[PDB]
């Protein structure tokens, strides 16, 4: 639940603003894709927790890093030339299974743990889509 609101008692006025988080230029455009049916999950990666600019969400990480979607969904190195895209949609969908089933299951991942995980996991299918891409380089094509 959220109420979608957001109201209180006169909020008292404690310390002034500081420096927040800073983005990163947009990050969103286009979408296009093409048709379901390309999702596979290779096998599960380590890799270091993610960053936004606070110390409150690195401890989140820290929380239920172990727990950090450790995997993720996406179309075998076969492609041509969006690699980028390619990760981009498929951490949308590992997170769309992962958020959709907690939900499915009950579970309720926050806006914050969210984010967590499309970086992280974005950071992982890339990683993947790139220990494989060098594999690639190798299978036969130089």
């Amino acid at each position: 639940m959220q109420g979608g609101g957001t109201h209180s008692q006169w909020n008292k006025p404690s310390k002034p603003k500081t420096n927040m988080k800073h983005m990163a230029g947009a990050a969103a455009a286009g979408a296009v894709v093409g048709g379901l049916g390309g999702y596979m999950l290779g096998s599960a990666m380590s890799r270091p927790i993610i960053h936004f600019g606070s110390d409150y969400e690195d401890r989140y990480y820290r929380e239920n890093m172990h727990r950090y979607p450790n995997q993720v969904y996406y179309r075998p190195m076969d492609e041509y030339s969006n690699q980028n895209n390619f990760v981009h949609d498929c951490v949308n969908i590992t997170i769309k299974q992962h958020t959709v089933t907690t939900t499915t299951k009950g579970e309720n991942f926050t806006e914050t743990d969210v984010k967590m995980m499309e970086r992280v996991v974005e950071q992982m299918c890339i990683t993947q889509y790139e220990r494989e891409s060098q594999a690639y380089y190798q299978r036969g094509s130089s």
